[PDB]
């Protein structure tokens, strides 16, 4: 109640602490990269259109608002 | 490929079928006029020369047949 309530537990505290390795960090990072390559696409397409029916693309300080 | 492949085409599709007007139609009707009006010579001409071995023409049911 006060030994093997807590003793027994003070192992199995650890022995299950020790052995739970989920995973790593920064591989959220990674996925920065394929959010931004997956934009590249979208932009650039997303941009022919207006390249399209104005014929032509938006200046810099009309930026990307323009679309 | 779905879009820039398309989109892009269908503008192209319009843009080129609405500006191409070839012509009108009725025109051969005016040439049957000169193709009849051509066998007016070409007819009493050629009737002539029998109205000229046998001295004149033939015959409503003998027909330009007998030419």
């Amino acid at each position: 109640f006060t030994l093997l309530e807590i003793m027994v537990v003070i192992v199995i505290l650890g022995v299950l602490a020790s052995l739970v390795v989920p995973n790593l960090m920064g591989n959220k990072e990674k996925a920065d990269r394929q959010k931004v390559v997956s934009d590249l696409v979208a932009l650039e397409g997303a941009l022919d259109m207006y390249k399209l029916d104005n014929s032509r693309y938006p200046t810099t300080e009309q930026g990307l608002q323009a679309l």
